[PDB]
């Protein structure tokens, strides 16, 4: 007979890294 | 004959966008 | 029959959280 239907989608990826961290604070 | 199985699961997705930069430092 | 073809690749990660925060101001 024919091949078989795709298999199941994949896992989704890992969520990504947190950013880089924000300027300098200001003089308050 | 019949249709064979279905695929293995496909792979797994590329990992997400890093996070956009933070904000900005507190007062001293 | 054979086994089918592997399925598609999953979806993308979700964007990562923001970045921390700043060094403290002077």
């Amino acid at each position: 007979g024919p091949p078989g239907p795709p298999g199941p989608r994949g896992q989704p990826g890992v969520m990504g890294f947190p950013g880089p961290p924000g300027p300098p604070g200001p003089c308050c």
